[PDB]
This record gives structure tokens, C-alpha cells and sequence, in this order.
């Protein structure tokens, strides 16, 4: 209940509406803040993405070798990898790769084409018993973050539960999931989000998010020292439709609580 308090004062300070998931795999306790409202997932939705693509290689064992052509009428309003490779071409892997630890738009939108387009990447979602989970646009549209719409949202709870199954659960084959969290540890966005808000010799695999409206995401897995993992959500959106991003607000959250592990 104290943690509750704080996160509640948290958000108050922020302006923002501010949706929280931990959960603790050491007994499966939980702490909850508006962990079943919708959130625009913005880019943290790359992770059930690249994941879909890795399921799907469980049945074609070379497919992350597989080239996907970049072209320059792809590009879009974030491509720091995919612009570099403009009239060539990248593997699956490299675009999985530059997706999650760049948050390439041009390689998200990629790996949702490998797979069918968004609604196969809702119906893997679904295959792994999130109801929640939804993607509904591609790159970069479906991070607009308007205020009611249910588009690309998902709960924190769903995105922690989903994110534990992926990570550290049975959702994807071992050697899939060994990818995925090599590839999340490697993330490059992320030290101002969550990882700011916990001590420096903790591991962290996360996937950052921004979008309209001030949106400013983090999903992480976490390995502290001397602990059982923890799965952490923090999500936040704001008012104003030109908010400025505040991953300090995130970190804040992922100290308040993670206060006292
Ligand atoms: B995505 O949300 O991730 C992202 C991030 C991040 O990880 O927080 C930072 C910079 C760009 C991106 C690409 C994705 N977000 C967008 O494209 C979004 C940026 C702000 C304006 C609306 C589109």
C-alpha cells in the first residue's frame, strides 16, 4: 500500500497517467498501478514482434539468415541502422537486432511484414494467452498515443506477463529465448529508463518507447544481485498531445518499486 502511495504521488508530480506491472519470480508477488488500463506500447511492441519472427523460426531454421531488401522509399521517421543499408539488404537477424536495441521503425516494420502484418502479430499474442495485447498499425503511425484510442495498447499487466512468458518462460524455444534476451541486453535506449532507477550492478534487457502525446515506455527483465529475476513494466503518457518525453519518470518508478528488494 506504501508503494501504491508513492507511485499515486509519482504520477501526480508528472502530469502524466502513469501504469506500472512488476513481477518479483522469486514467489510471484506482484506490484500493480493501473496494470489493466491500456497504453500505447509505441515501440516496447517490438519485442512481440521479433518474437513472432523468432517463433516462427523454430519450424525454418535459417529463415534469421534469410536477406529482406531495404529500400529508400521505406524509410520513415526513425531508421538509424536501416538508412545505412538503403539499396541493399538485411538479414532477419540484423533487423531483429536493430529493432530491439535501436528502435529502428524501418526494421519493426519489417519484421511485421515477415509475419503477415499486424494482426499475425496480435495473433501470436493471442497464441501465447495474452487477450490484451493488440497492434493494429505499422511504422511509424502506430505510435500516435491519442488519448482513448485502443489501438497498439496493451496493460501492464498483459506486457509483464507476456514479457516473463518470452524472457524467462516457455513461449519460445530455449535457443530462441537465449537470442531474444542477448539481443534486449544489448539494448542502447534504455540507460535513462528503468535502468536509471536501479543499482549499476544489476543486468537489465529492456525495449524503450516513444510517441505522441508525451508517451514514454520501458519493459525490462531484470536479473538483480543476489535475487531471483524481476519483470518490470513502467508505461506513461501525458495530456498534451506535444508533451515532451520523461524517462525520469520511469526511473523513478522502477526505484520506488524496487525500494528495499
Ligand atoms: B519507438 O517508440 O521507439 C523510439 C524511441 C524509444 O525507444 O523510446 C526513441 C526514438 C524513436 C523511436 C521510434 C519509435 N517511436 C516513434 O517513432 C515516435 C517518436 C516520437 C514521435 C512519434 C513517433
Amino acid at each position: 500500500a506504501d508503494v501504491q502511495q508513492k507511485l499515486a504521488e509519482l504520477e501526480r508530480q508528472s502530469g502524466g497517467r502513469l501504469g506500472v506491472a512488476l513481477i518479483n519470480t522469486a514467489d510471484n508477488s506482484q506490484i500493480l498501478y493501473r496494470a489493466d488500463e491500456r497504453f500505447a506500447m509505441c515501440s516496447t511492441s517490438k519485442v512481440m514482434a521479433a518474437a513472432a519472427v523468432l517463433k516462427k523460426s523454430e519450424s525454418e531454421p535459417n529463415l534469421l539468415n534469410q536477406r529482406v531488401e531495404i529500400k529508400k522509399s521505406d524509410l520513415v521517421n526513425y531508421n538509424p541502422i536501416a538508412e545505412k543499408h538503403v539499396n541493399g539488404t538485411m538479414s532477419l537477424a540484423e533487423l531483429s537486432a536493430a529493432a530491439l536495441q535501436y528502435s529502428d521503425n524501418v526494421a519493426m516494420n519489417k519484421l511485421i511484414a515477415h509475419v503477415g502484418g499486424p494482426a499475425s502479430v496480435t495473433a501470436f499474442a493471442r497464441q501465447l494467452g495474452d487477450e490484451t495485447f493488440r497492434l493494429d498499425r505499422t511504422e511509424p503511425t502506430l505510435n500516435t498515443a491519442i488519448p482513448g484510442d485502443p489501438r497498439d495498447t496493451t496493460s501492464p499487466r498483459a506486457m509483464a506477463q507476456t514479457l516473463r512468458n518470452l524472457t524467462l518462460g516457455k513461449a519460445l524455444g530455449d535457443s530462441q529465448r537465449a537470442q531474444l534476451v542477448t539481443w534486449m541486453k544489448g539494448n542502447t535506449t534504455g540507460a535513462a529508463s528503468i535502468q536509471a532507477g536501479l543499482p549499476a550492478s544489476w543486468v537489465v534487457g529492456d525495449k524503450t518507447g516513444s510517441g505522441g502525446y508525451g508517451t514514454t515506455n520501458d519493459i525490462a527483465v531484470i536479473w538483480p544481485k543476489d535475487r531471483a529475476p524481476l519483470i518490470l513494466v513502467t508505461y506513461f503518457t501525458q495530456p498534451q498531445p506535444k508533451a515532451e518525453s520523461r524517462r525520469d519518470v520511469l526511473a523513478s518508478a522502477a526505484k520506488i518499486v524496487t525500494d528495499g528488494l
